[PDB]
């Protein structure tokens, strides 16, 4: 569609910022992203106008808003409605897969294989079920650019590994991993695939049925949606096979002291009262984003982070972890004879949001041998302007810290 | 005492119209109204400091992250409990399923007997029909009688040596029972009986010193206590939190990742995983401080006077029948009338603007008690008025009429 990206930005209320006395500059998407005013102002209409429970009159509007949220989440991601359960993030997405698809089937012997790359989100739970059922956890290897290593994880995908726990695109490299070839590859050697989509779903058009996969996870605050938000996508046959993970009201049909029957997926694995109005806010996300146009989005990104990269490999002495052929705008960056954490302390002061530390993927950082690095990364309604005014900063923080 | 009128245009919802009539919200116990200053509490988050918390670098994560810290301790003080033995979740359900999970998954086995009352919600309920699935626990029944009272005599006579866990109600969302969880919380822990609190119905509409209540865990949920959808709360005795294993894993409950081995945080952290709902644990301090400035004891006596005029007036109706008139209660009355079907009282109520809930409130048990497949339900809360509840009365008499 082409939009106006200048007319875009002006929907973010948040950008007005001023922090330190100074306009902000937010380059910290992949911590969360911002909210456009039309996401803003569903939730608060929703708590002024007809918020009830999901009848009567408010009641009935309440409802007929959450479930439309899902339907416009799951054209989002081009899934069926009923294959697509709601929750509070990405963490409990796959906790939910480890504890009811992995949990009642794994046993010694069997292999879980995890990229090195992964978010923690992506590798605890598979902890905590291998200590419970006696499996081991195999790690899939990465190579010094960022990538993955594909024939190295053809040879680790042998009999005993029962599943794969893959990004779709890194948080702290930005690597785009060609999840489709992936888990077309793991399904003939009858591997699951649980796909973390975290940071694939803000960035580009992702069809998730195309895939292939197992599972897939998203997480709402970082593309547009309400914080508290979030959804699992699942093969049918899967959502049917597992058993409930929370119990409780809305995700049962009939309770008795003599049995209880519980209601099929997806309200199956939704107990409780939902968080109504973040769900209303996410379906007005994900719709405000197909708006825009998912692909018109990841190429405004791509010039963003081609103009980003071209001006940071001009600094002496800085080098970018994450340097694959294919990534999202997401860059991070060390600076010889400059601690990270520095830096981030110092950019603050300038106005801009920078994150420095760990990203909550240790595992990843161990194997390229730092202790943090310094991350930006860029949304469709961060500026080319602000770009160059980033490297302006940039070199005074470093002069300051020479 | 608090002006009452001026706290009610406090909840700006109040003011619009259903069906070209005015609204009259009775549906409480569903879910609770907010009041402006949550409202705009959200917002200005959204608006002005969304960033996300914990290791905060920058401005924004820092006012973020001493926000939602801040929540906790309000919470914490509303509660009177200690903040770092505070765990903030999604609501009840998932505070009680916690507990299924990390507390008696790992520890019950078969011949254990899981105790839960008649009158508890689902949340209350299903959690510990997963841990008999998967431990051979089995779960006993504690009766009540007619009135809608827990049967103390049979509690004591059920919590027998082979009874490891009770859960129990301190607010019946159907009943509107006030139970005593105090002497039944000593009376459990001198048997050795761990309690499970659900405090659903409680923190709402009256003040709860939850540590002077002596129970093991007690769980509480934020949009029924003027505060955002999504929030929520599970307190517990520190030694639970120390030796419980963690449940969700993921990032900000861990301390150290490696895949040789993984160091978890310290309570409550080491249950929070991944990104919180930010804005509605925002919210939710704000929900907290709001029902402590008006004084949570101010609250309870003023949904008292609503409750005995409703029920003094209700009970002029011919042939109303209310399921559960206990001696202390809290402000929700369910109740039936002969030869009107609940649903059809709810459809028509709310073509004259009354919001009412009918059906079985997610209580299925309780209702298989007393035989009845639905009731009415009205729940009224301090931003009611007398007015609304004559309002309410004559809605009644022209439906009830009109069937």
């Amino acid at each position: 569609g082409a939009p106006d990206w200048d007319r875009v930005r002006l929907d973010f209320p948040l950008l007005m910022r001023e922090v330190h006395g100074k306009p902000l500059v937010y380059f910290d998407n992949a911590n969360t992203g911002q909210k456009p005013v039309q996401v803003i102002g569903a939730v608060d209409e929703f708590y002024r106008r007809y918020n009830a429970n999901v009848v009567h009159a408010l009641g009935s509007e309440a409802t007929d808003a959450y479930e439309g949220a899902r339907n416009t989440l799951a054209r989002f991601l081009n899934v069926r409605p009923s294959d697509l359960v709601l929750c509070s993030g990405t963490t409990f997405a796959i906790n939910l897969v480890a504890y009811s698809w992995a949990l009642p089937r794994l046993k010694a012997g069997d292999v879980i294989l995890i990229t090195r790359m992964e978010h923690h989100a992506n590798i605890v739970p598979w902890q905590l079920v291998a200590q419970r059922t006696g499996a081991t956890i195999r790690v899939a290897e990465i190579t010094p650019d960022g990538a993955l290593d594909l024939d190295a994880l053809r040879a680790a995908m042998t009999p005993e590994v029962k599943l794969l726990a893959v990004t779709h695109v890194s948080n702290v490299l930005g690597t785009v991993n060609p999840v489709r070839e992936i888990c077309r590859e793991a399904r003939k050697r009858g591997i699951i695939t649980v796909v973390d989509g975290s940071q694939a779903v803000p960035h580009r058009k992702v069809d998730v049925a195309a895939i292939g996969c197992d599972f897939y996870a998203i997480t709402g605050h970082k593309m547009c949606g309400p914080t508290g938000t979030g959804a699992l996508w699942a093969r049918r046959e899967h959502l049917d096979a597992m058993p409930p993970f929370l119990g409780g009201g809305e995700m049962i049909k009939e309770v008795s002291f003599d049995g209880t029957v519980f209601n099929d997926a997806p309200h199956k694995f939704e107990a409780g009262t939902p968080n109504i109005a973040g769900f209303i806010g996410l379906g007005v996300a994900a719709d405000y984003l197909q708006q825009l146009g998912q692909e018109n989005v990841e190429a405004r990104e791509a010039e963003l982070l081609a103009h980003f990269t071209e001006e940071l490999r001009r600094v002496d002495g800085l080098r970018i972890i994450g340097e694959a052929p294919e990534k999202a705008a997401v860059v991070s960056f060390l600076i010889d004879g400059a601690h990270a954490h520095d830096l981030a302390t110092l950019l603050d002061l300038e106005g801009v949001a920078v994150r420095s530390g760990q990203h909550c993927a240790h595992p990843l950082l161990q194997y390229f041998g730092v202790a943090a690095t310094c991350r930006a990364s860029l949304a469709f309604y961060n500026t080319h302007a602000e770009i160059e005014r980033f490297m302006t900063a940039l070199t005074k923080v470093r002069k300051l810290l020479g």
